[PDB]
């Protein structure tokens, strides 16, 4: 009957930000927006308004599970070395979505370490070893490791920005007793990470824009007028100080993903192709205790506000209600009258 | 709309049986409900009809972290050795919901093993040791632990049933070569859990409702008439083998959890004292490709079916929809109408 079509509206509630709600990279509460200027790309949990995706990683957080691939170990002797593994892209076949990657990798890329130093930034998580043919894990190797996207494998690792041409690999961070050579392996690494730190402090929000691998034919972000694209930023654990707890000793490690997974959840299933006009954004109204804010969503699944040239995340501590809007168009200044 | 608090037929829709929607003690897509006849409780994330809880874990699968408690070896060798951490239940002072246990730890009561066999079920996870005073975790110490509730420790561990005058422990199911003796010591756990299998084939679904733990004054689900409790299931992974999919080489493990997280979520904030009268359920109706299935749900938070004596595991692949039926009685006899 009449309009059989479902506005994008009731997805974008209230406790969605002060309350529960997660992000596309680890499954941490959402404590702020935070911009950045010049624009940036995500496309691994990132639905655009239609029923479609370009990448891996359907929207939950399980498990990341690969059968075929190669593992290494350096020095001659068998004794406390980092676990080296490698595939490349586009061998798995288990993945019905995307080929180019097992369900749940991060798509980050590896930074180049080696010795006894613990890297800075990146992507950890814990994990184990298992053979081929009906399998059963080695005992004697569970361990965190570091996974990510490399070229030049296993000599002189480059950081790669592409996922055509590039080789996923996953390096242990932490000494192991045993380390195998076997050609059929495979990974089981659980999908909730961490940071790995050298000391405590604080690094930056991870990731930056410019380290996030992009598969090819991915719509970017880009800053229309005054607006400027947001990210959802979250306080995750760390590896050189576990007890993170937002207080005092330092600024706790922020991280930040594109958008919000119930917005995923909500998205991935119905289809607006109509409920939103292009060259338009749908705006909420967000109302703190001591100010408010509009906040756009496009027709590419971004996220946008008003703020400018500015780096500063706004906290959503004091925040209390959001409300609908509509769409309204992009020429038009989201408002910032905060609290300040 | 301020008051007259409305009817919870919105928090149970149709993609939560075939789509998204997790469970409460795991995190995986129900793939089907077993009626277990004579009753259960679970008083984890367990939240009523009213808005309360009796007991600790807000409904969140992050992460495990204590800061007080025991760390402890045997063998005169401090290499290839299992770690046995230990605290008592009540020393959660950074626990904002009750004292006594950790946030996330499990309901599980532990089964005492020793040797290199490792033990059949229980609820295992990658993590690791970590001391107090500014301290970051140890390197050489990551590995598979078990956790659980014991009596007795360190002498001779025996399973709990109530979580009242116990102590929480937990150790590892593999070897590692190092081992801390330090008073103040902590664990660092991932929240999501596996189920540590010997030889693994068929095996039996975990856990079993004499092996859930309880909180003092819980409720207990009690079968009225012929309406059993039911009881969500969820394909989860096991240590001895990787490959657990549904699917050929031996049939898989199913982890069963109370009730769905979607419906814990969306209940733990509004208020339904008012909604549902006492003594009657809110009924809805699963239409699948070829029958009907009327499922309940009490003022306790549990989910009642009319299967009767039967332990047969329901398949939701063919369930296609969800209407909302209202409020009936508990006389009333819901309907089992299976192709």
């Amino acid at each position: 009957k009449t309009v059989d079509s479902i506005s994008p509206a009731g997805l974008l509630t209230t406790p969605v930000l002060t309350g529960v709600g997660n992000d596309n990279r680890w499954n941490g509460q959402i404590v702020g927006l935070q911009p950045v200027p010049g624009g940036f790309s995500t496309c691994n949990r990132h639905w655009n308004l239609n029923g479609s995706t370009y990448g891996w990683s359907s929207p939950r957080f399980a498990d990341i599970d690969h059968r075929r691939g190669s593992a290494s170990y350096p020095g001659n002797n068998a004794t406390n070395v980092l676990q080296f593994w490698y595939a490349n892209a586009g061998s798995a076949i288990d993945n019905p979505i995307s080929q180019v990657a097992p369900d749940g990798f991060p798509d980050m890329s590896f930074v180049p370490f080696n010795g006894p130093g613990i890297p800075a930034a990146g992507w950890v998580g814990f994990g184990a070893i298992w053979n081929s043919n009906s399998g059963a894990p080695n005992v004697t190797t569970v361990q965190a490791y570091e996974l990510g996207f490399a070229t030049g494998a296993p000599g002189n690792l480059q950081p790669t920005t592409n996922t055509s041409g590039s080789q996923t690999v996953a390096k242990s961070i932490y000494a192991v007793v045993t380390g195998t050579a076997q050609n059929p392996a495979g990974l089981f690494v659980m999908a909730s990470g961490v940071i790995s730190t050298p000391s405590a402090n604080a690094i930056t929000y991870t990731p930056q824009p410019d380290r996030i691998v992009t598969t090819p034919g991915t719509p970017a972000a880009a800053p229309v007028g005054k607006n400027t694209p947001i990210m959802f930023a979250s306080v995750v654990r760390r590896t050189g100080d576990v007890n993170a707890t937002a207080g005092s000793a330092n600024g706790t490690q922020y991280g930040t993903g594109s958008q919000p997974l119930p917005v995923t959840i909500g998205l991935s299933l119905n289809n607006y192709s109509s409920a939103l006009m292009p060259g338009q954004f749908f705006v909420w109204q967000l109302t703190f205790a001591s100010g408010f804010m509009e906040i756009g969503l496009s027709v590419d699944g971004y996220f946008y506000a008003g703020t400018g040239a500015s780096t500063t995340l706004i906290d959503l501590t004091e925040l209390i209600d959001v409300r609908p809007v509509g769409p309204r168009p992009s020429k038009s200044t989201l408002v910032f009258n905060l609290g300040g």
